[PDB]
């Protein structure tokens, strides 16, 4: 049993609620956020810029410390840093940018990331600003995640176009 509230069970495994990913993580602190990343940690946007505008900016702050040492990520890959005030961890994790004319193919390797972990709270991936189909997205991530994920989608029309298409 775990804290999440108001989710909507979709599968075994997936949950979706019509919800505020920050004001989702402020409540339940859950062990694991998902951020949805680009390969240079940059929070500009979206996600990103919403979880990092939560965190003060000290989520970016150590993102380019981490970049600084290790370099970019990979498209489909992730790396585990802190969830500052919003939970313990934060999995920084790369979905596929259309906008940026990247290989939706890599979706599923993106999802792949939050295996593991055993709960996680997390975004859509790829959707939104990244450009990627939503419907397609929500397929994947039932597809190939296996712990428990419970998606926070911002966009209300969004959230109901999803539940109604959901097979
Ligand atoms: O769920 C949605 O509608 C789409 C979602 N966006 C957000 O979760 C979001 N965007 C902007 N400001 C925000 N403030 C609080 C939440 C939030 C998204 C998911 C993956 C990649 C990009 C994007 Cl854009």
């Amino acid at each position: 049993v775990n804290s999440f509230s108001g989710y909507l069970k979709l599968t075994d495994n997936v949950y979706i609620k019509n919800a505020d990913i920050v004001e989702e993580a402020k409540k339940v602190k859950p062990t694991v956020v998902v951020n949805a990343a680009n390969v240079y940690l940059k929070h500009g946007g979206g996600v990103a810029g919403a979880l990092n505008k939560a965190t003060n900016n000290a989520m970016q702050v150590e993102s380019d410390d981490y970049i600084a040492t290790n370099g970019p990520l990979k498209v489909g890959g992730s790396c585990v840093l802190s969830g500052h005030n919003l939970a313990k961890h934060c999995l920084h994790v790369v979905g596929p940018n259309v906008n940026k004319g990247e290989d939706i193919q890599l979706l599923k390797s993106a999802y792949e990331n939050f295996n593991q972990h055993e709960v996680l709270l997390a975004p859509l991936l790829s959707a939104g600003i990244f450009g990627a189909d939503p419907i397609h997205s929500l397929r994947v991530c039932v597809d190939t995640v296996r712990t428990n994920v419970y998606l926070a989608v911002f966009d209300k029309n969004l959230y109901d176009k999803l539940v109604s298409s959901f097979l």
